[PDB]
């Protein structure tokens, strides 16, 4: 047993653990086989002792960060991120070094995040394979496969919301504003770069893992599909690679067992998104207005944050967590809507939830799965000119609360959240293509 597969997981936003899961999965399915993970110190160190506390044939690494010696933040909370980009080649090089040092056996397959583009050339002079995972929606990877078709067809009128294009089969015209960041918008950052590579560099893998499911969108999975080797949708993670992990030292779950069916309003915009002050007083005064039970998943210090006296005066009404339990909270039958900021992740576990969205997306791939859950989905609403007033938020609380739309958007949800279902059975679409991703790696 000589198989060595090393892993490059992207230590930002919510990318790691979820290729971490993926990976374990495959992991205690074969046990002769060498894993490898690479992230960075910090990253890692937060992956550790969780549901599968440890796997004996999984090994962490740390890759360099790329940030200079007594480094602190100033320009913006990017700045990190492209320096991790600006020498992540060399530094994963560097550290895999490490991992073929220490285990005496050569890499023969390279399983990284769709985001690392150099995959494909890194896996190519190991002699290893080479499986990347799109960690976001089908819909967003085709946006950015498709990044230099859209530039051609794309001058002034396209670039200042004029005209529309039709991108994306299935889909509503699309605006500039409206397409993932990077792809038409700010092509320069390294973030972009990145991608733009990646969309031309993934059709050279031995087959592009996606958390997703086909019948989620037949068109648009049958269309990115025949771009790649091979596509294999192997979600939603929440369903294929879940972890016993289910922290609630809030005690949210036993709070919403208190509350009735449909009632409470959750709200969470994400693992780091922390909204304008003017939009979260608007939210705020929204939630002790209309009188909603609510649980507030917030970034930040909230007595700073949020109006004054607000946790004292809706300490009744409603809890305001720093971090909760949220794929138990979109299950629990008392949570009759969620405000997201639309993150996939979030999106699919909300679809098993079967809980009716309200979005409110900020940066990435955020306002193309909005559009996706609004006009193509129906399964959610934004809310108008995409930003938090007290009138947007009460006006998209009525209609996902009180109205029939409400009931509509529960009733597609539900359907969907059975499709999930029935493709993660024994002989289900990702079950398959999951015992797909496991062979290739695992040969
Ligand atoms: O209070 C919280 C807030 C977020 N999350 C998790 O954080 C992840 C967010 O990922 P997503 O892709 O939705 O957005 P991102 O964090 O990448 O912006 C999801 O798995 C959420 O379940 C959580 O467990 N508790
Ligand atoms: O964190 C970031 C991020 O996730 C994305 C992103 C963009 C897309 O187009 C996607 O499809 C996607 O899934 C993510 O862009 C960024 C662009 C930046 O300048 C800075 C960032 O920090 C991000």
């Amino acid at each position: 047993n000589l198989l060595h597969v090393a892993v490059l997981a992207f230590p930002f936003g919510t990318h790691a653990a979820p290729l971490l899961s993926l990976v374990k999965k495959i992991a205690t399915e074969a046990p002769k086989v060498t894993f490898s993970f690479f992230c960075t110190t910090t990253t890692n160190d937060t992956l550790f002792s969780r549901s599968n506390e440890f796997l004996p044939n999984i090994k962490y690494y740390n890759v360099h960060d790329g940030l200079p010696k007594g480094y602190v933040s100033s320009g913006n909370p990017r700045e990190p991120i492209f320096l991790f980009i600006k020498a992540m080649q060399e530094n994963f090089k560097h550290v895999i070094d490490e991992a073929v040092a220490e285990t005496g056996k050569n890499i023969t397959c390279l399983v990284t995040d769709a985001f690392f583009w150099f995959g494909a050339d890194l896996a190519e002079e190991m002699h290893a394979k080479w499986v990347p995972l799109w960690t976001a929606g089908p819909h967003s990877l085709l946006t950015h496969v498709y990044t230099d078709l859209i530039r051609e067809k794309t001058g002034s009128k396209e670039v200042h919301d004029v005209k529309s294009i039709d991108v994306l089969p299935g889909f509503p015209e699309l605006k500039a504003s409206d397409l993932p960041e990077g792809v038409i918008k700010d092509i320069d950052v390294p973030f972009a770069t990145m991608l733009h590579k990646m969309g031309l560099e993934l059709p050279r893998a031995n087959a592009v893992a996606i958390n997703s499911f086909a019948t989620i969108h037949p068109l648009i999975e049958n269309e990115l599909n025949s771009k790649f080797k091979l596509l294999l949708n192997v979600g939603p993670f929440n369903l294929t690679t879940p972890q016993r992990k289910v922290s609630d030292e809030h005690g949210c779950l036993e709070w919403l067992d208190q509350h009735e069916n449909s009632s409470v309003v959750y709200i969470s915009f994400g693992s780091v998104v922390t909204p304008p002050p003017h939009e979260l007083t608007a939210l705020a005064e929204s939630l002790e207005e209309c009188g909603f039970p609510f649980i507030w998943s917030f970034r930040g210090d909230p007595k700073e944050k949020l109006p004054k006296g607000f946790l004292e005066r809706t300490k009744t009404k409603g809890k305001i967590v720093a971090w909760a339990p949220q794929v138990e909270i979109l299950k629990h039958s008392s949570v009759g809507v969620f405000l997201t900021h639309s993150g996939w992740n979030s999106v699919l576990e909300c679809i098993v939830g079967g809980v009716p969205m309200i979005s409110r997306p900020f940066f990435g791939d955020q306002g193309l799965n909005t559009i996706l859950t609004e006009s193509v989905l129906e399964i959610g609403v934004g809310v108008d000119n995409g930003v938090l007033t007290k009138e947007s938020i009460k006006k998209a609380l009525e209609l996902t609360m009180s109205s029939e739309k409400g009931g509509i958007m529960r009733q597609k949800i539900v359907k969907l959240k059975e499709s999930a279902f029935k493709a993660v059975e024994q002989n289900g679409t990702s079950a398959m293509d999951f015992t797909t991703l496991i062979q290739i790696v695992t040969s």
